[PDB]
């Protein structure tokens, strides 16, 4: 009664072809009280199933123990999806990339004896065997899979491994044969797929990611051509704009993908949701995930892509009787243009008119008919004669975006952390330089690295007008250099050169000076070959110039450690309170200090609408509401980029359509409403860099035509 098979031609559900529609959904990067309404748009934006990947290193903090509760309950999500009648893929991985925290895998993982991660090894095979059997009995204890009478129509192991198998050789080999194995024999009862990956083995599908896939062909003509991520937008990097993709375009990708035999495409993202709490964005991430996806961040419509879309696949849903039936044949109409036609014998007939001019529009005559095809586009004719849609001829309206203030006003309270210093009374000293990951764990974004540097009463620069000159090189991802208690400099590092060198002038004086080292990761690594054995922190090298001996490197002395920072030991984000403290409020607050603690109480704001806090005024630091962790805030990461104005027509890229250079790259950072209660909310900033809290102001989103 319920199966999942396929051929040449499709994914075949309960023994019918369907030409499937597909977006993305990350469980996690929405809260459990929106999941319900995206789905529900996803629904009526015209999806037949929604995509997401599972995040392990979300589910299983520490050896063994799971976490499955709150925005983390996999099964709960895929039950609403079930609810609402629409399919899964669930992309187990676990390696996922998603722009996620090291790419889904738990930091833990790096550390068991003999590791490494992505290859033919002993101790990753036992440990992602571990979990991708973990989560198939779960689904399987829920009756989720499809054969069993649930959404779940397949499943995909590992992530884009094909590069890096290339790249790693007959080892990468031997594990994409491994993976593909134990994946298809856990017996799921559906297919399984693997997105870039040309060797995939049978009976798994091979898939093609990218903003366009038409060209694409499995690797057995007996699969059929599946396309798992569309890139509807792309991601947003701390220090970076806003990345848009047109709708017409991706539209235009659409049609020429399904003209070609394609039939499964699926919208990444369709929801891309929120980065909160710290464990979530990769490395430089913004918090907002939003991605340009035809469900914007807070979840409302995203117009006119949305409905553009909507309509797309309502062609798509006239055209399917056709389309599974027959097989695309294509009819050269002129120098740029094709129809791509599919003639059934039981007389349906459905036809693509393609126009991949990128500058004019151009009439075709089909079937006795003109037809005008705007430049870069496809009309799509799902009996062969009428032209229900064309992916350039937009009939939504476009929605602009406001976030308006609310409220306003909060009486704010502040608490300056302490600049810790190389007391020998510290429980972590070594005489080097340890990776940051190595000594955190990932518990804290935050390391202090700290020694002593005693400096002679006979010192040159001493008795000369001058200072000496440190140099610390860092693995990143930002340093702060506290010189005797005062901060010297702050140096930050990007997405793609995370690494960092300050060097600088420092007031060192006759005796003993305090060197503290503040090292800041920005979320960890989550692509590239080997990306798990990079290095964040201070590893050096660390050097005084100037000195009368000549050069000090200080390397080798006793270093001393304090993980995290001493607000986050006395858990001052938290409702209890953290650690009380002395809190200074009125004129004595402390304002654009760095390494600041605000809190304050607030009302709710009225409405069903979404909410923000408005950061402009702020610097880095991190969020929390009730104590818990909305994200990382950068507001004063300044977008740079090439903001050139754009047209749809010609071939996209995720650099043609950039927004809000010169702007902070996130002002606004999500607070879901469901977090609130009326009365009696907290609110505490950690501020590590300096910002005056007054500026801060809830805000509330709306979107009109
Ligand atoms: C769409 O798909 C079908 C089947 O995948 C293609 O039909 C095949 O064409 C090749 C080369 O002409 C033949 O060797 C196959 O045996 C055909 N298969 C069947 C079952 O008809 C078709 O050519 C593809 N169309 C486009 C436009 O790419
Ligand atoms: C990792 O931590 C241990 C101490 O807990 C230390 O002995 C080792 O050298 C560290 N290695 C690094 C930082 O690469
Ligand atoms: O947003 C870019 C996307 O790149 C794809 O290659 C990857 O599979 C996704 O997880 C995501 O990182």
């Amino acid at each position: 009664e319920f199966s999942v098979s396929y051929d040449d031609r499709a994914i075949i559900i309960n023994g019918k072809r369907k030409i499937l529609i597909s977006g993305s959904i990350h469980y996690p990067r929405s809260t459990p009280q929106m999941w319900p309404d995206l789905i529900q748009k996803a629904k009526d934006g015209g999806l037949d199933v929604i995509e997401t990947y599972v995040f392990w290193n979300g589910h299983e903090p520490s050896p063994g123990k799971y976490n499955f509760e709150g925005r983390y309950d996999l099964v709960r999500f895929i039950k609403m999806v079930q609810r609402a009648g629409l399919y899964v893929n669930l992309r187990i991985g676990p390696y996922v990339c998603a722009e996620w925290n090291f790419g889904g895998f738990p930091v833990w993982l790096k550390y068991v004896p003999g590791m490494e991660f992505r290859t033919n090894n002993q101790p990753f095979k036992v440990a992602m065997q571990g979990f991708v059997q973990k989560i198939v009995n779960m689904m399987k204890s829920e009756n989720l899979f499809e054969s069993q009478g649930g959404p779940i129509i397949m499943a995909q192991i590992e992530n884009e491994y094909g590069p890096v198998e290339w790249e790693i050789g007959a080892p990468g080999k031997a594990y994409t044969k491994w993976a593909a194995q134990m994946a298809v024999g856990l017996k799921t009862g559906v297919p399984w797929i693997m997105c870039k990956q040309e060797d995939a083995p049978d009976p798994v599908i091979d898939t093609c990611n990218g903003f366009y896939c038409e060209g694409f062909r499995p690797n057995k003509p007996y699969k059929p051509k599946m396309w798992t991520e569309v890139w509807t937008g792309w991601y947003t990097k701390f220090g970076g704009p806003i990345p848009q993709r047109p709708a017409e375009d991706i539209a235009f990708s659409v049609a020429r993908f399904v003209q070609n035999n394609g039939s499964f495409f699926n919208y990444y993202m369709y929801h891309g949701g929120t980065n909160f709490g710290r464990t979530s964005s990769g490395l430089f991430i913004a918090t907002s995930y939003d991605y340009d996806a035809p469900l914007d961040e807070y979840g409302l419509l995203n117009e006119p892509k949305y409905g553009h879309l909507r309509d797309l696949h309502k062609a798509i849903k006239l055209s399917e009787p056709a389309l599974v039936s027959s097989y695309a044949a294509v009819t050269s109409l002129g120098s740029n243009q094709e129809a791509h036609v599919y003639r059934s014998k039981s007389g349906a007939c459905a036809a693509f008119l393609s126009n991949y001019d990128s500058r004019y529009s151009v009439k075709v005559t089909f079937q006795n008919r003109p037809y005008n095809l705007p430049p870069w586009s496809i009309s799509i004719l799902p009996d062969c004669k009428t032209a229900v849609y064309n992916t350039a001829q937009v009939n939504s309206q476009s929605s602009s975006i406001k976030m308006t203030p609310a409220g306003g006003g909060l009486s704010w309270q502040s608490y300056n952390e302490e600049t810790p210093t190389a007391d020998d009374s510290d429980t972590l000293t070594a005489n080097g330089l340890w990776e940051q990951k190595n000594v955190t764990r990932d518990s804290s974004d935050y390391l202090w690295y700290m020694t002593n540097v005693n400096i002679a009463s006979n010192e040159g620069f001493l008795k000369n007008g001058k200072d000496p000159y440190l140099t610390v090189m860092s693995a990143g991802h930002v340093l702060h250099v506290f010189v005797n208690g005062k901060l010297s400099g702050t140096v930050y590092g990007t997405l793609d050169n995370p690494k960092l060198t300050y060097s600088g002038n420092v007031k060192l004086r006759a005796g003993i000076n305090k060197i503290s080292l503040l090292s800041v990761s920005v979320g960890l690594p989550n692509v590239g070959v080997h990306y798990d054995t990079w290095n964040a922190g201070v590893l050096g090298p660390v050097t005084l110039s100037g000195l009368n001996e000549g050069s000090r490197n200080l390397a080798k002395q006793k270093w001393s450690y304090k993980v995290g920072l001493k607000g986050e030991s006395l858990s001052l984000h938290s409702l209890s309170g953290s650690s009380s403290v002395e809190w200074v409020r009125g004129s004595l607050m402390a304002q654009k200090q760095p390494l600041t603690w605000y809190k304050a109480t607030f009302n709710a704001p009225g409405g069903n609408d979404p909410l923000a806090l408005d950061m402009a005024s702020m610097g880095k630091g991190q969020i929390w509401i009730n104590g818990e962790g909305v994200g990382r805030h950068w507001p004063g990461y300044i977008a740079q980029g090439d903001c050139s104005k754009c047209s749809y027509a010609g071939t996209f890229n995720e650099k043609k359509c950039q927004t809000n250079c010169g702007q902070p790259s996130q002002r606004w950072y999500h607070v879901p409403r469901s977090w609130l209660k009326p009365s009696g909310n907290l609110l505490v900033v950690f501020e590590e860099w300096g910002g005056n809290p007054t500026g801060i102001s809830l805000v509330r989103r709306s979107r009109s035509a």
